[PDB]
């Protein structure tokens, strides 16, 4: 198949960073509303991980790097 296909930031669940700092963090790295940044913490927090966006591979490899900066355990992957 081809690899000009769309991929997916997750953020996974770390036992350190507050719940609040995580929804904050969605707020300012994506400009996500409130009641959208906290729905994605709590996916993280409940199920383990959460998409947190989606675009091109080079699209989420920033989202990833704002994501390492700001002390989030975010990865990468094609979504299918
Ligand atoms: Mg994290
Ligand atoms: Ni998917």
């Amino acid at each position: 198949e081809s690899t000009e296909a769309p991929w997916v930031t997750i953020v996974w669940d770390d036992p350190v960073n507050l719940m609040s700092y995580v929804t904050y963090v969605f707020q300012k790295l994506f400009g996500y509303s409130e009641p959208h940044a906290t729905k994605l913490m709590l996916q993280v927090h409940n199920e383990g991980k959460a998409v947190v966006s989606a675009g091109s591979r080079e699209s989420m490899e920033v989202d990833v790097s704002k994501l390492h900066a700001a002390g989030l355990w975010a990865t990468m992957q094609q979504d299918r």
